[PDB]
């Protein structure tokens, strides 16, 4: 009865991802990062993710992992914004980028 199992939006429950699915980018699952308007983010490289909406068209500008180009995601549920998800790049091709402090991690 594992307690570190699944990764829910903080604000809804919904499903998004798994502590079996971190992937350590550049040799971190975790980053901390700034974005242009100077909030910090403690960011969990996922390789997959679930209930999620991805807005808009990917952007390069200020990307936090080199070679790889953003869209915002939202939780598919309550649209709180839970991070992003990264494409275009290698090893991996795709990945999510989630805001730590906005997931909630409990048992599956
Ligand atoms: O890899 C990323 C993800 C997107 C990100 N980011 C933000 O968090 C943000 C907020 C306001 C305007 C523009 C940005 C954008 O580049 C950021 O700084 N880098
Ligand atoms: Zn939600």
């Amino acid at each position: 009865a594992p307690g570190a199992s699944i990764f829910r939006c903080r604000q809804c429950g919904q499903t998004i991802s798994r502590r079996d699915w971190l992937l350590p980018m550049g040799g971190d699952h975790e980053h901390v990062v700034f974005n242009p308007a100077g909030m910090i983010f403690r960011v969990w490289c996922f390789s997959l993710a679930q209930g999620l909406r991805l807005i808009g068209a990917p952007s390069g500008e200020f990307s936090w992992f080199k070679g790889y180009d953003w869209t915002i995601a939202l939780c598919g549920q309550c649209g709180s914004h839970l991070g992003w998800h990264y494409e275009g790049g290698s090893q991996p091709q795709t990945f999510f980028g989630l805001i730590k402090d906005r997931l909630a991690e409990g048992p599956a």
